[PDB]
């Protein structure tokens, strides 16, 4: 347990999954300046996504690796992971449809997926783990209950997240539950219902101190602190993540949860690149953003992080593909784009090019 920042005094384990993707990406880059910059990216900590159940054994391999690094160097390792396999996943979109279906034993399959993750963690208990819990799940219950799939997935999302939280907390994993972003849950009308909902999940999950708080901006592109206001944010007083967090935090406290936050800035380097705030799929000309750091602009924020690993696609732009979503066909999307989660070379090259602050060789 701990009252304070779980990232404090730890080396962050560097994703080998992402390192190999970056190394292969770098090998194909013409420009030697862009090549040397691309290579710097694998030294920047990212989160490791378990978006499919066949990846669960990889966790044991990562924990064994981090354990061996810890024993060899004497330096404490922290492994950053994402839990992302709810049944009827991403109910308002087709892009990240998911392997588990509520029509086909999805809930029980999901509990087994969590149990599999837990049994790897039990195998290697000497390394601290920070887990992001189920991006693009509960945020849907606030604003998207007009969608048939979301309405049908509600009890499953709650039960699934609560179960994930209870199993991981028992093992001393630090959890941050996904809480959308400023252009989703930051709108004044959505603030109180969000604080209510996440506080409820926190209660049902036993109020364990290992349930540290919430993760924002996962797989999105919002500024943490906007020097200049992006026009796409007009109408919303919370036009950046800091404003969103500062608006939501005191509401959470009164609802019985003094929650902390982490903020994705992995693709936040270039602002003003969206026609609508709701456009999220492979947004064209994005850049790597603010680097992971514990030097944050608020007491509520444990860390700036890179959760979504830049270069992995958000969704396919192929109109004939089963998982095609209209958001991935928009004029401000990078096209042609491959399936969600797969390597998107052209996009990564722009991320590197457009890095802000710029990447060093």
């Amino acid at each position: 347990p701990s009252t304070g920042n779980p990232f404090e005094g730890y080396d962050i384990y560097l994703s080998p999954y992402y390192a190999e993707e970056v190394e292969a990406a770098a090998a194909m880059i013409d420009d030697p300046v862009l090549k040397a910059k691309a290579l710097k990216v694998k030294e920047i900590p990212t989160f490791i996504w378990f978006d499919v159940v066949r990846k669960t054994p990889d966790l044991g391999r990562y924990l064994a690796d981090a354990t061996a690094i810890q024993q060899r160097t004497g330096r404490k390792q922290l492994v950053q992971i994402v839990v992302y396999d709810l049944p009827d996943r991403a109910c308002a979109a087709a892009a990240s449809n998911g392997e588990f279906s509520l029509a086909d034993g999805g809930m029980e399959k999901y509990k087994d997926y969590v149990d599999r993750l837990a049994s790897e963690i039990r195998k290697y208990p000497d390394v601290r783990i920070v887990a992001v819990i189920e991006p693009d799940s509960l945020a849907n219950m606030v604003t998207n209950m007009n969608v048939a799939k979301c309405r049908g997935a509600e009890a499953a999302y709650k039960e699934g997240v609560i179960y994930a939280l209870r199993q991981l907390s028992a093992l001393g994993v630090y959890s941050y539950v996904d809480a959308g972003h400023a252009g989703w849950l930051g709108w004044n009308a959505n603030l109180a219902p969000s604080a209510r909902l996440f506080a409820q999940i926190y209660k049902d999950a036993g109020r364990s101190a290992f349930i540290r708080g919430l993760a924002t901006n996962v797989s999105n592109y919002n500024a943490l602190s906007a020097t200049t206001r992006d026009p796409v944010t007009q109408g919303n007083d919370n036009y950046d993540e800091l404003r969103f967090i500062n608006a939501l935090a005191p509401l959470l406290r009164n609802e019985g949860w003094d929650a902390k936050f982490i903020v994705d800035q992995g693709r936040s380097g270039v602002q003003n690149i969206r026609q609508e705030w709701g456009n999220w799929c492979n947004v064209y000309g994005a850049g790597f953003g603010m680097r992971p750091t514990l030097n944050t602009p608020s007491s509520a924020i444990d860390a700036i992080v890179w959760i979504k690993p830049g270069g992995e696609a958000d969704g396919t732009s192929d109109t004939s593909a089963p998982r095609y979503d209209t958001h991935c066909g928009k004029s401000d999307s990078h096209k042609p784009a491959p399936e969600a989660g797969t390597w998107f070379q052209e996009y990564f090259v722009n991320l590197v090019k457009n890095a802000n602050p710029p990447l060093a060789a």
